[PDB]
């Protein structure tokens, strides 16, 4: 994967998505963002064959990551699962 620093704001489309601990289907489930939800994020992790996750740091210092949509061959790949700002 790659990593990237960006601010930005994404606002969730599909019905639900979890925040976890690592950008990976394996991290804890820390919360869970909601369709219509909006939440800021200043990293952006691109998977080559994954998906992209956006990620903020949390009250307690710790970061959290949210998956946004696929990826294939290290790009975007289908409609994503949010709108960006």
């Amino acid at each position: 994967s790659r990593s990237y620093r960006e601010t930005g704001t994404m606002t969730v489309t599909v019905d639900a998505l979890n925040v976890r601990r690592a950008p990976n289907t394996s991290g804890e489930i820390v919360a869970v963002y909601k369709r219509g939800e909006s939440f800021d994020y200043d990293t952006v992790i691109i998977d080559v064959n994954g998906y992209v996750w956006v990620s903020y740091i949390g009250g307690s210092g710790k970061r959290n990551y949210v998956a946004t949509g696929a990826t294939k061959d290290g790009k975007r790949f289908g409609n994503a699962w949010g709108t960006f700002k």
